[PDB]
């Protein structure tokens, strides 16, 4: 649906058969998530930010159902204080600023 | 316009008759941009983010026209990455996220 930001523009995410709230982030070019079991290979990685950096498991090709609509990308999980969805899954579901 | 977030949202700003750009950032609740010069008093303040925190100089009621679209709110200055605005100023032109 079309969004407004008055509040956070959180949404429910379906990933690893977990259900997830996760802020549509314009300003993320990638995808990162709190601590979770997500299964397969992961290769490390380290991310930065305003406050500095973190490190992160970097897997690559998971699913991810954002508001229903699906998406297959990397995703990375690590120390971050929220779930963000980035730019590389928001290109898949067909997400648009509008002003 | 209407933008799609294959590559970061760019946008030109203007503020204290000096041009700059910023990340259009659905994810951040208010503006943050790189040290600059801006005309006034101000007031200590700490954000955070991922990887930590940071001390920033709060500026409220400050003129911002993004691209072309004009905006008055506060605008913090710091050792951010990248320029930001957020939601405090994104709410102002009109924005809205679409899927
Ligand atoms: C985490 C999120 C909940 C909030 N952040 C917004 C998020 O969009 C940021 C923006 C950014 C920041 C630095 C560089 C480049 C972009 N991206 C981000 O960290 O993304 C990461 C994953 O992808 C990678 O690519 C880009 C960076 C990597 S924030 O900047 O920490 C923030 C927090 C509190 C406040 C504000 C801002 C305004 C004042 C207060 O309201």
């Amino acid at each position: 649906p079309q969004i407004t930001l008055w509040k956070r523009p959180l949404v429910t995410i379906k990933i690893g058969g977990q259900l997830k709230e996760a802020l549509l982030d314009t300003g993320a070019d990638d995808t990162v998530l709190e601590e979770m079991n997500l299964p397969g290979r992961w290769k490390p990685k380290m991310i930065g930010g305003i406050g500095g950096f973190i490190k992160v498991r970097q897997y690559d090709q998971i699913l991810i159902e954002i508001c229903g609509h699906k998406a297959i990308g990397t995703v990375l999980v690590g120390p971050t204080p929220v779930n963000i969805i980035g730019r590389n899954l928001l290109t898949q579901i067909g997400c648009t600023l509008n002003f």
